[PDB]
């Protein structure tokens, strides 16, 4: 197979989920995620996503292959794709600040790539609409040219107008709390329709704007990396931490005021508090964010 044919040679993260890999394969560098016990059915459900749905596209992590193996005291789990150097925007965001360009270019792509899993595109060079249901800073990778990539897919929800089916798969993994949308908190959300998937998504997206934002430059000041929420939640949030201050004290990423001196980050501040909105349907879509993100200087 191709796990046998794959040099492993640097681990590159360690988390819950299990481990990421830089490995080689026919001299090219892959990523190597091995997953935990605890979340196989990701790496299930991914898989069989991967090989049912046609994905690719830019703003997409590349798949190759998935890959059972005989490995230490056990069979491992391994999901492998395209590799980024980078690493993730969590990552990445720690080490550098942006520019006008840089930023627009992160998050605009970020946005066509949440667009195009959100479309569904009608005949055999088509799609399901796809909702990811765990976007955050660490599941998107940086591209040396700039662009991110949407990985990690375990979670992610499939429908079509057609059949007006809606796949939510088996899976006991339901969010990363820190990014969890106040309907899915206070369990109101609508469970079965598929919007109100993709309203999480939107959430999660000016969740991960704000990240970003604080990293651009403007007139010489910036902020330091922060998650969402790191002033008013401890590390590793409860589901029940996160309700109390998401829905019950209504409390909201800070904007800091330098931004306002600037006139994208003012576009993007008003961008990701229209993410923001308790009520999911008033939330912006993927497509309007991203045809503003396009409009923005
Ligand atoms: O599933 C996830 C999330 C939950 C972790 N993924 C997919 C698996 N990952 C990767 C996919 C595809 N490419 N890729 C490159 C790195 C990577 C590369 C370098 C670094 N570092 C280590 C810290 N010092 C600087 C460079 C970290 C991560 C990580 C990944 C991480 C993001």
């Amino acid at each position: 197979t191709v796990a046998r044919d794959i040099t492993l040679l640097e681990c590159v993260g360690k988390g819950r989920y299990g481990e990421v890999w830089r490995g080689s394969w026919q001299g090219e560098n892959v990523a190597v995620k091995i997953f935990s016990s605890r979340d196989e059915k990701s790496w299930f459900r991914e898989t069989e996503l991967y090989n049912t749905v046609m994905l690719r596209h830019e703003n997409i992590l590349g798949f190759i292959a998935s890959d059972m193996t005989s490995r230490h005291s056990s069979t491992q789990l391994w999901l492998i794709t395209h590799y980024h150097e980078m690493g993730s925007l969590y990552d990445y965001l720690q080490l550098t600040t942006l520019d006008t360009v840089s930023c627009l270019r992160i998050v605009l792509s970020i946005a066509s790539g949440l667009a195009h899993l959100h479309i569904e595109i009608f005949g055999t060079q088509g799609k399901p609409a796809i909702a990811h249901r765990d976007l955050k800073s660490k599941n998107i990778l940086v591209k040396k040219n700039g662009q991110c990539c949407i990985a990690d897919l375990g979670l992610a929800v499939m429908h079509s107008q057609s059949t007006n089916q809606l796949d939510v798969g088996n899976n006991p993994r339901v969010g990363t709390k820190r990014y969890m949308a106040p309907e899915v908190l206070d369990e109101t959300i609508q469970v079965d329709c598929f919007d109100s998937y993709k309203r999480v998504d939107i959430w999660a997206f000016g969740l991960v704007l704000w990240e970003v934002a604080r990293r651009m430059v403007s007139n010489g000041i910036v902020e330091d990396y922060k998650p969402p929420f790191y002033d008013v939640v401890p590390n590793d949030p409860s589901f029940e931490d996160m309700r109390k201050v998401v829905c019950v004290d209504q409390q909201r990423p800070n904007i800091p005021n330098r931004w306002f001196s600037d006139p994208t980050l003012t576009s993007l501040a008003k961008l990701m508090k229209e993410c923001w909105y308790q009520n999911p349907s008033a939330r912006l879509t993927a497509l309007r964010i991203k045809k503003t993100l396009t409009k923005i200087d």
